[PDB]
């Protein structure tokens, strides 16, 4: 019964209650160390989560691991353990309970340790690399994090010339880079707060490196306005 | 929309930008986008969505917002609003939103989350009062912490049901036999009867006693403190 009590403490953000009883079910179940693991990455306690993780090894475990050591920025052992998932040296999670399997990783999801890899290499100096995984990562699916550093790059890959209105964010991206389009920045304008928030600052920021300071100020001095805490 | 399975996964794997964004094209779902920016630490942000609404579950997180900004009238003024009964009830929503969100006869956590601002805020006596009508309904970590360092956990006359009993015997009884029984679970239940222990013993000037058992627990879990 532990369990219903533990998932109904996440959900009220109650982690305290969580860590405890997941404490008390360490013993009784095993196959639940993970879920130590994550209740106490959830409560911001890194280095506690890592104790639990290192007696562990499947894609969950090493990708919080990954998480943990991304929070204490140590970026080499970040990467190490996001490798482990994709060159396939972990086992698959134990059966769990329904409630518990949710919160698990599945190895099939590849855009998300892509992304995280992009940012891993990124932060830890490696552009070139990350760039690639962004790419990679993009190539299956949209996640932010590859999507914006891309577009910051002009490097992300297009066709010749697949759907949403994340995908349609994008297309309007690439296309005001390399065009300024006014009609586009208008059309985002009426969006702010929301998608539009992303765009025009976006927009902002390609107008300052063409060394258009006005337009580049325009945007800005909007999205302050209409979101000031978006920025 | 196909975006919230994206949301959710992104939930999932702790990609809260991607989830904040794909929420924010989605823009009444809007305690979700509330959600994830609090999930994502962003809890002035998420105060923003959250003024626009006014349901137990905006309330709740209105409150959990308050708390993290040290607003505890705030907070607690957003805790009572449900309590009180004055909000309405959640939109029916993608069964996968559904369940982050909150049930009114969740009381437990209203007040223990109540006991807490009530602390916080100076005012113990109620603040016990609140951790005590919520230990009346279900076991939590800090009605439940806070009652017995008051010695104020109410008796008559599971594992963590028992971890309470042990702690109101071993306050008054400091059995040793109870102290060699936990002392097996470090890390783990021992952590916290162990380090109660050691508060214990300081608390009645057996200070030998009292570093041991903290002792103890900075080898054998050195994180947990
Ligand atoms: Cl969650």
């Amino acid at each position: 019964k532990l369990i219903g009590k533990i998932c109904k403490s996440i959900r009220y953000r109650d982690y305290e209650t969580a860590i405890f009883l997941a404490a008390c079910l360490l013993p009784c179940k095993p196959e639940y160390r993970m879920l130590m693991s994550i209740v106490l990455y959830l409560n911001g306690e890194y280095t506690r989560a890592l104790f639990h993780l290192h007696k562990l090894n499947t894609c969950t475990s090493k990708y919080y691991e990954s998480l943990c050591y991304k929070k204490k920025k140590d970026y080499k052992k970040a990467i190490k353990s996001l490798e482990s998932i994709l060159e396939g040296k972990v086992e698959r999670d134990p059966d769990v309970d329904a409630r518990i399997q949710e919160m698990f990783v599945d190895p099939g999801d590849e855009e998300f340790f892509e992304s995280l890899l992009g940012d891993l290499c990124t932060l830890s100096g490696y552009r070139e690399e990350g760039i690639g995984h962004y790419v990679r990562s993009f190539g299956k699916s949209f996640l932010f994090s590859p999507v914006e550093n891309l577009l910051l790059e002009n490097k992300v890959p297009q066709k010749r010339d697949r759907r949403g209105i994340e995908e349609e964010y994008v297309s309007d991206s690439i296309e005001f880079h390399e065009s300024l389009s006014p009609s586009l920045v208008k059309k985002y304008m009426e969006h702010v707060p929301g998608i539009g928030s992303y765009f025009i600052s976006n927009a902002a920021r390609r107008y300052f490196n063409l060394g258009m300071n006005d337009k580049s100020k325009a945007c800005f001095e909007l999205v302050r306005r209409k979101d000031p805490m978006f920025l």
